[PDB]
């Protein structure tokens, strides 16, 4: 049960908020329906969800068409899988963030992509922060300099930085490497205006996530199954 999962979901979120000392509302669910259905999404619709994360472009955007045309209204969607620049325009037309920018010519592509009468793209720089096995994210010795010539491009909006760890089964490192995360965030956040969002944490790391200073977590198979 969709409505269920999310509810217990929300209770685990609030519950590791609550017990850091942090408030339930500063952490923001994404709840993950990549590889579900249009009617998956639409029972977390029927259930109050209204942030969904989509990874592969075609799906994600006739997910986005489905909704938009059935007449919903207040969703936010966001694109966290690794972008192709054959595939951009699609992103930069229907998706509200994007979660996965690492290098300067995507972003200025959904910039150039982006109809003036949208919002400005919400987005965030991805730092592969512990991951030998990826070849998604920039290191942080990048991040001054990427942050500074996207954070010129006026048709996104830079809001902070995403991360998807390597897999760790121990929690001391679950949490080192958020907090190495947090401290790069607070960094960018004393110069650039509205850095407010740190993507970090999915279901097995998501206590650490939260008491390292995540502000939005990424959930999938506990909400709609495997
Ligand atoms: C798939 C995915 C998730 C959700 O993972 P689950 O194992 O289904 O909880 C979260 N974030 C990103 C970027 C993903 O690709």
């Amino acid at each position: 049960d969709i409505a269920h999962n999310l509810a217990q979901v929300r209770d685990k979120i609030s519950a590791a908020a609550t017990r850091c000392g942090r408030s339930p509302e500063e952490i923001t669910l994404l709840a993950v329906s990549k590889t579900k259905p249009a009617s998956a999404i639409a029972e977390a619709i029927d259930a109050g969800q209204r942030q969904f994360g989509e990874n592969y472009v075609q799906e994600g955007v006739d997910k986005i068409r489905h909704f938009q045309e059935l007449g919903v209204t207040g969703l936010e969607w966001h694109f966290i899988g690794p972008l192709q620049s054959n595939k951009s325009r699609l992103v930069a037309e229907h998706f509200d963030w994007c979660h996965t920018i690492d290098r300067l010519r995507i972003a200025t592509r959904l910039n150039d992509q982006r109809p003036a009468e949208l919002p400005p793209l919400n987005v965030l720089i991805q730092i592969n922060i512990s991951d030998e096995n990826s070849k998604s994210g920039i290191q942080l010795a990048e991040l001054d300099e990427l942050a500074a010539a996207v954070a010129e491009l006026p048709r996104l909006r830079l809001r902070g930085l995403m991360a998807i760890p390597a897999p760790e089964s121990e929690y001391v490192r679950q949490f080192e490497v958020a907090r190495q995360m947090a401290v790069a965030f607070a960094g960018l956040k004393t110069r650039y205006p509205h850095i407010d969002t740190l993507s970090l944490g999915m279901s097995d790391d998501m206590e650490a996530a939260i008491a390292a200073g995540s502000t939005m977590v990424r959930i999938g198979t506990a909400i709609f199954g495997a």
